[PDB]
């Protein structure tokens, strides 16, 4: 009964939060999903575009595009595949990797503020749901 | 101490909802083309441009994304940014359950990973949420 709105209501939060955590890229000329490749490719390192694809939940088609807007702005680099594939490999550049940085500063710092709205109580409430949210990501098969 | 609060909330946000977008049914639709489409039919019937605002990308960018959710008939129509420019574009009945189809699957996804908690962690995930709403000034 209130599990069912506990599901709903902490989901959409989730949701709802993260939606403005997602909009602090500085401005620059990446989009949502631009940033979103070159994330996943700074934290997990140089890989291929289909393997990025799949790492994305996009389809090939779309991510090939993605990698070349970011190829062509300085944010990824591309190598040869080592043993011939022959695929390319790709990797966030610095300008990439300062990028993604730069961004999860951002998200940080606004998120801050807006907690700071708040008093000490539910900061520490908020303490707790953070540590069982990265619980419940980790655990999740 | 209260860094380390910003730090590991965003964290945990962004990897969370990462998982529960995860759990969105397949479907003919990409992120920016769902979530506005989510925006429209939570927030109702916008133009072009105040959809775009919402969205907070470009207007060319939202042309094809109305375009394209036209197309798929999820939204009635797709007004011109400038010769339809004070026209207003809603979901349609497909695209309302598209959204509420989604919608379903993230909480059921996250009821049975709630499930592997106790009543006491349940407990502040209850009051979280309320205080994430809060977060982003969009409490009832």
């Amino acid at each position: 009964d209130s599990d069912a709105r506990l599901a709903s209501d902490l989901s959409l939060a989730v949701m709802r939060l993260s939606r403005q955590l997602r909009f602090r890229n500085p401005s620059s000329p990446v989009s949502l999903s631009q940033l979103s490749a070159l994330t996943t490719l700074a934290n997990e390192g140089a890989m291929t575009p289909g393997a990025l694809a799949i790492r994305e939940r996009v389809r090939p088609p779309s991510m090939t595009r993605v990698i070349a807007s970011l190829a062509d702005m300085g944010f990824v680099d591309r190598a040869p595949h080592p043993i011939d594939g022959r695929q390319v490999l790709v990797s966030v550049s610095e300008s990439g990797a300062e990028l993604v940085k730069a961004a999860r500063r951002a998200r940080q710092e606004w998120l801050a503020e807006r907690l700071a709205t708040l008093n000490r109580s539910e900061r520490d409430i908020l303490r707790s749901a953070a540590d069982l949210m990265l619980a419940l990501v980790d655990e999740s098969p």
